[PDB]
């Protein structure tokens, strides 16, 4: 084995002692609760024969202070690990209602408030033990990056650094003011993701709103599609035989899909905060799907800054959604407000464990006033349930029902088939929306090839075999870090350049400073750069 790094930080034992202990010295205060503490679990004085075929690495406060007034300490995360394995022992071994556990649970909120500081001022993110949540005994552990001057060992994720963005290694904060270098940017954002008019009609509406509001927590918020192409849905077997090969209905629909998300600038990073997939059925579709928009998947991460404007926003985007869609000509909006199942996410791939999943009726209520706002502000002119919608319009046969993509609707009808679907159609009325918004449809946005929103399992997957959760700020961060990266370097689009002005294909060309996209041949008012 190899070794080396030298100029790394190398501390004396008693530069640690001075800096450590004061943390050690706190969990020893606390009384009763370090009391089980203070010595090693001794089982035979206990009544525990069980202890050491469970816990095969004992550890307590004298031990620590042992280790720590021998100098057994090289750098400051062995003494955090061992404090973090005292607790993981007792927290592992005894029952989540039992004294020491939660005496071991005050302990342990005790050291993490003084253990931040301490291990920041001796420069190092912070004194925690991170371990990701339970996939499928063992848990995996968070990354480490080490600074290439240092050699101090950091959270990757605490410091957000990712090889790809910068590639020339991980160097330290403190070490780039000495550097006199500050970071190089991260061009991988998101806001420098590809814009679109879908996009960018979002964050316009958007963002003006919560200058309405003008709280000072506020950051920007970029809106992206992120995705689209064009699909077709299949009639499924049993309703195919009885109405397409009777000509009836169509074999298949032609729709476009697109996936887009919201990011918020939060701490000065971007926080992917809201992801949403729909269905967009244009103007040459057959009935029953002509000119209708379906939202396929609506997914959330509580983390927008502030709180109270949190849903307003939601309701900007999905208000912004329809009044774009019906610009430039759909008819008809459909949501499905179906709460998840289970402990499965729709989009993100691991919500806070406090983000409240909610019941359906709040699901609908959500919904309902969702609907309500936009027909106060004139872009609905209307919105009713499928049943009062349905038969208001006097549909008697199932084909008149609109048949989009993984909907409820296509599989009551699918197993039918043996088999009442009007009975089936009135118990879940209120789930189903049918949403009214009032020359053919041109989508002015191209195409974005990306295989990893193409739908919503994609990412998914990644996201799970990666570990890019969204259970917390922190690791939201990183997870979206890491996926505008994905979105950056692994789509599948490769760009032409085209002068706004000659029709020709640009290589060398003047790309202008202020425009969304705008580019001249060299053969116009804006400061121009070469490119
Ligand atoms: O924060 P919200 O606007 O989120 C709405 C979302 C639909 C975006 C969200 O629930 C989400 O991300 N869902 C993903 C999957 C899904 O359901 N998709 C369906 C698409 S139609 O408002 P919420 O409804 O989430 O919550 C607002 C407050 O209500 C509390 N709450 C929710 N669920 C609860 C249950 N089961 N029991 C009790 N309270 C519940 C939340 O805690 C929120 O309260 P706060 O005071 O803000 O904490
Ligand atoms: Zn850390
Ligand atoms: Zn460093
Ligand atoms: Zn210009
Ligand atoms: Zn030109």
């Amino acid at each position: 084995m190899g070794s080396s790094q030298p100029r790394k930080k190398i501390f004396k034992p008693e530069e640690l002692r001075q800096a450590l202990m004061p943390t050690l010295e706190a969990l020893y205060r606390q009384d009763p609760e370090s009391l089980p503490f203070r010595q090693p679990v001794d089982p035979q004085l206990l009544g525990i024969p069980d202890y050491f075929d469970i816990v095969k690495n004992p550890m307590d406060l004298s031990t620590i202070k042992r280790k720590l007034d021998t100098g057994q300490y090289q750098e400051p995360w062995q003494y955090v690990d061992d404090v973090w394995l005292m607790f993981n022992n007792a927290w592992l071994y005894n029952r989540k209602t039992s004294r020491v556990y939660k005496f071991c649970s005050k302990l342990a909120e005790v050291f993490e408030q003084e253990i931040d500081p301490v291990m920041q001022s001796l420069g190092y993110c912070c004194g925690r033990k991170y371990e990701f949540s339970p996939q499928t005994d063992t848990l995996d552990p968070e990354p480490f990056v080490d600074c290439k001057e240092c050699g101090r060992k950091m959270h990757q994720i605490c410091v957000l650094h990712y090889d790809i963005i910068w590639p020339s290694g991980f160097v330290c904060d403190n070490c780039l003011k000495k550097t006199g270098r500050p970071r190089k940017e991260n061009k991988f954002s998101a806001k420098r993701l590809q814009t679109t008019r879908l996009g960018n009609h979002l964050e316009d509406r958007v963002n003006k709103f919560l200058r309405r509001q003008n709280h000072p927590e506020a950051g920007e918020v970029f809106v992206r599609v992120v995705a689209s192409s064009d699909k077709t849905v299949e009639v499924k077997p049993g309703m195919k035989s009885r109405f397409v090969d009777s000509g009836e209905m169509s074999e298949s629909f032609p729709y476009r899909t697109k996936a887009l998300f919201a990011f918020e600038e939060i701490d000065g990073v971007d926080v992917c905060f809201f992801g949403m997939h729909v269905q967009e059925y244009g103007s040459d579709c057959p009935p029953p799907n002509t000119r209708r928009v379906y939202i396929s998947y609506l997914d959330s991460i509580h983390f927008f800054r502030p709180r109270c404007l949190r849903t307003a926003v939601y309701h900007e985007i999905l208000i912004g959604y329809l009044e774009y869609v019906k610009k430039l000509g759909y008819v008809t909006g459909h949501i499905w407000a179906c709460p998840p199942s289970e402990g499965d996410d729709y989009i993100f791939h691991c919500h806070p464990p406090d983000q409240k999943i909610p019941k359906p009726k709040r699901l609908q209520e959500w919904c309902k006033k969702m609907l309500d706002k936009a027909f106060a502000e004139r872009i609905i002119n209307d919105y009713k349930d499928i049943f009062k919608q349905a038969n208001e319009d006097r549909l008697t046969s199932a084909k008149e029902l609109p048949y989009f993509e993984g909907d409820f609707w296509p599989n009551v009808l699918e197993e039918s088939i043996k088999e009442k679907l009007y009975a089936t159609m009135e118990k879940h009325k209120e789930v189903f929306f049918v949403i009214h918004l009032h020359p053919p449809i041109v989508d002015p946005d191209p195409l974005l090839s990306c295989d990893l929103m193409d739908g919503r399992d994609a990412f998914l997957t990644l996201a799970r075999d990666k570990h890019w959760e969204f259970s917390s700020l922190r690791r939201s961060k990183w997870s979206t870090l890491c996926m505008l990266v994905e979105l950056h370097t692994q789509g599948q689009d490769r760009f032409v350049y085209t002068c706004n002005e000659c029709k020709h294909h640009v290589e060398t060309r003047w790309h202008c400073t202020v425009c969304e996209d705008y580019d001249l041949c060299i053969n116009h008012t804006h400061k121009m750069v070469k490119w």
